[PDB]
């Protein structure tokens, strides 16, 4: 409760400072990385890979990073703990399920589910004892039955651990809605809750709706742009063609209604990607050479340049995520 | 074609003895076993199932399995290796993939799957060394494009390392006519491939018109029924209403036709079983409570009975499963 856990083991409050709330190591799918390492080039390169651009956001100032990959994402929490160590940066691993669970996890029932949840957050992710520290769920537009149940079992193992849950939404089709709905049919409180991928909208209506609310909104997705990479026609479908001033702007939006408690900043970055077209990392990281370093080094200054205090922005980049991360029980 | 890669390193073909084709160590998905061992109870109360099972399968004659897991089918080439080992069975490990492909697989071209499959078969698996002796595949009705992608993959694979092809399919929907017609037009010889879940159709004339093209015909579910439980929806939707004596009778029935020299059979059996409802597996050890003896025990007594010389119902467990484990380069 005073502490926090990492791949590297418990941390106090104060430790975390400055944290990226919403990153990844690599996007995968379950046992990929450990079936087909060369996929990567292999799994030496892509640790060397994770370890240089851990040690430049290091540099920028970021000193956790909360790395939102769950089983079905291919999460390799001793990869997690090796770059960890090596970088000497903290990372925040994580439990629930994305949109791409298996057959042995589709058919669990809630009561299944959330026990899963409890073992990864109590006992440890495979057997290393390495506890998560965050549930990572997600919806793709109107629930399936499937997603709601995760939804559900999600909210049960928060309320019995204190352990915050983070989604990934459908922003355009106002997904954080329906999520909220589950979410407070379980009795868990807003404020232990971010709904992601919300910076994928123009739409401040939605966005100051559920911020009355007490969520956390997820505006995570900064450097994501197509423009100019209008060429590619994969790239424009996952990027988008908002520029990235574009969705750094709703971060100043929020503040300008009072919402600056309930923001969390990141770059939803990751060095390695096999969950979709091949080479698509190649692309992100022509579009986006900072990686990680992003947020501080292009969205901190420039936001600031539009007439955002800073104490503002520390507010935001270490405050916020603080106070989200401490394990809470109701 | 002198040595088949079993998990324990490379045997002679006359060391392989009774061999079952198509069977399974566990049935799950990919990296669940090491994140939630304990839905099975533990994986040492797996392990330990598993070797009892295997133990009373030799006691019986079998010396050899091929479990088809793929890596789709959560296939841990570790814990093959360990119950092996404690047994003293030969194992057979696979490559290929199933119907529950994640996305980092989906999104694959042809070019990208061979080369994995070809790691699996060369390099091995993981990071263990243990190479796969056969690929499994398989299309659940009308291909899908994937599938279709799928089937070019394993038929290049096989060409170029002589591994065999063993498939699962919708028997009732002719899955393996479209599936010859691929591996056709790939240049794959159909002595290389097993056409499984045959014994899920009464469908005679289907199973005789690949036969006559040269097929193997995968007879491997046969201790699968769930006559007497069709008060259970999942069961029964599983196993099917068929009784084992019904699925036996294909084997003779075949070999009535001319083709001893096709026919391969199993359980179809598991230790663990994460892919389907939860406690699917107390079901089926009540079923089959012979486990893998099954077809040694029941079925080679019941078909001599039938009148099937002893002499054939070798040939079938030994000397079919030799040639076509045999790794076999195209002339
Ligand atoms: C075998 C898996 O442990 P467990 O059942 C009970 C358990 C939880 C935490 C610790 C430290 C030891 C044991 O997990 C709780 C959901
Ligand atoms: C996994 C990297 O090995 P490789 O590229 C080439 C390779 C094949 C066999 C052996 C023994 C070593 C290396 O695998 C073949 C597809
Ligand atoms: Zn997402
Ligand atoms: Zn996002
Ligand atoms: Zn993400
Ligand atoms: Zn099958
Ligand atoms: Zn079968
Ligand atoms: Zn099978």
């Amino acid at each position: 409760g005073d502490r926090i856990n990492t791949v590297r083991g418990p941390i106090t409050i104060s430790e975390a400072g400055f944290t990226l709330t919403h990153e990844h190591i690599c996007g995968s799918s379950a046992g990929f990385l450990r079936a087909w390492p060369e996929f990567f080039g292999s799994r030496k390169a892509l640790a060397e890979k994770a370890v240089r651009g851990l040690r430049r956001a290091r540099a920028a100032g970021v000193r956790t990073i909360v790395d939102v990959s769950t089983f079905d994402i291919g999460r390799d929490v001793s990869l997690l703990a090796e770059v960890s160590r090596a970088a000497d940066v903290h990372i925040v691993a994580a439990t629930g399920l994305w949109f791409d669970p298996p057959l042995s996890m589709r058919l669990r029932s809630v009561e299944e589910l959330t026990q899963f949840f409890l073992r990864e957050i109590q006992y440890g992710i495979e057997d290393t004892g390495i506890r998560a520290g965050i549930i990572k769920v997600a919806t793709t537009g109107k629930a399936t039955p499937f997603q709601e149940l995760v939804l559900k079992a999600a909210a049960r193992a928060s309320l019995a651990t204190g352990v915050p849950v983070t989604t990934h939404t459908a922003a355009s089709q106002r997904d954080g809605e329906q999520q909220a709905a589950i979410f407070e049919s379980e009795g868990l409180s807003p404020s232990r809750v971010c709904i992601g991928h919300s910076d994928d909208t123009d739409d401040l209506s939605y966005l100051t709706a559920l911020a009355a609310r007490g969520y956390l909104i997820g505006l995570d997705g900064i450097p994501w742009s197509a423009i100019g990479l209008e060429d590619n026609a994969s790239a424009s479908a996952l990027l988008g063609i908002r520029s990235w001033q574009t969705r750094a702007l709703l971060i100043k939006a929020l503040i300008d209604q009072g919402y600056m408690k309930q923001i969390l900043v990141s770059n939803d970055w990751t060095f390695g990607f096999s969950s979709y077209v091949t080479n698509i990392m190649d692309v992100m990281d022509r579009v986006n050479p900072d990686g990680m370093a992003f947020i501080p080094l292009r969205v901190i200054p420039f936001l600031r340049e539009k007439g955002v205090p800073q104490e503002t922005l520390a507010g935001i980049t270490v405050t916020n995520p603080a106070r989200f991360l401490s394990p809470t029980l109701r």
